[PDB]
C-alpha cells in the first residue's frame, strides 16, 4: 500500500456496496439495475471487482449459469411472495424474537440514524448497503463503520448463509456469494468489532 494507490482506490467500498445493495433492492428488470444484470449474465466484468480472481471466478460463472426459472420469477419468489421467503432480507426478522418487520432492531437502527442526523422499514439488506455507500461517499466513514458493525453485520452473515443455501436460482445464489465474500472483506478491515447480538432464525 501507499497513499496514492489508496486514494485512487477510494471508491472500491462504495461502488461495491452500491452494486450489491441495488441488486438486492430493485427488481432485476428495473431501469436502475437491468443493465447491471445483463452484464453479469453475458459480459466480462470480474477483473474490475475488488476481490481475488480465484475467489471470483466461480461466482462470475454462477451468475451466468442457466435456470429454467426466469430472473423475474426468482425475484418475486425470493423477495415478494406469495409464499414465505426462504431468507427475508430485513434485519428484524433475524434479530427480533418475534421475527417481524419494524422490530426492536429496526428501532435501534432508527435511533442511531437520528442521533447522527441521517434520514417500508429501513433495515432491508439492500437499503442498508445503499446507506453505507452514501455514508462513505459523503466522507462519513466513522458512521459507516458503526452502521456496518452494529446494524448490518450482526445479522447479514446469517441472512446470507440461508439465502445462498435456499435461493435456488444460480443468479441469486451468485449474488449471495458475491455479497458474502465482499462483506467478509469489509468486516476483516473494520476498525471496531461487530456487535454480537442474538439471532432467532
Amino acid at each position: 500500500s501507499d497513499a496514492m494507490t489508496t486514494f485512487l482506490q477510494r471508491d472500491e467500498f462504495a461502488v461495491t456496496a452500491r452494486v450489491l445493495g441495488a441488486l438486492f433492492y430493485y427488481s432485476p428488470e428495473s431501469h436502475e439495475t437491468a443493465p447491471l444484470v445483463q452484464a453479469l449474465l453475458n459480459d466480462d466484468w470480474q477483473a474490475q471487482w475488488p476481490l481475488d480472481a480465484e475467489a471470483l471466478a466461480p461466482v462470475a460463472a454462477m451468475f451466468k449459469t442457466h435456470s429454467e426459472e426466469s430472473l423475474p420469477q426468482a425475484w418475486q419468489r425470493l423477495f415478494i411472495g406469495p409464499y414465505a421467503l426462504p431468507s427475508p432480507p430485513w434485519g428484524s426478522v433475524w434479530l427480533d424474537r418475534e421475527s417481524v418487520l419494524f422490530g426492536d432492531s429496526t428501532l435501534a437502527l432508527r435511533q442511531w440514524m437520528r442521533e447522527n442526523g441521517i434520514q417500508e422499514p429501513e433495515d432491508h439488506f439492500g437499503s442498508l448497503l445503499l446507506l453505507a455507500a452514501w455514508l462513505a461517499e459523503n466522507d462519513r466513514h466513522h458512521e459507516c463503520e458503526q452502521l456496518l458493525a452494529w446494524h448490518l453485520f450482526p445479522w447479514s452473515s446469517r441472512f446470507l448463509d440461508v439465502f445462498i443455501d435456499h435461493a435456488g436460482h444460480p443468479f441469486y445464489q451468485a449474488l449471495g456469494q458475491l455479497a458474502r465474500l465482499t462483506l467478509a472483506q469489509w468486516q476483516a478491515q473494520l476498525i471496531i468489532p461487530v456487535a454480537v447480538k442474538p439471532l432467532f432464525r
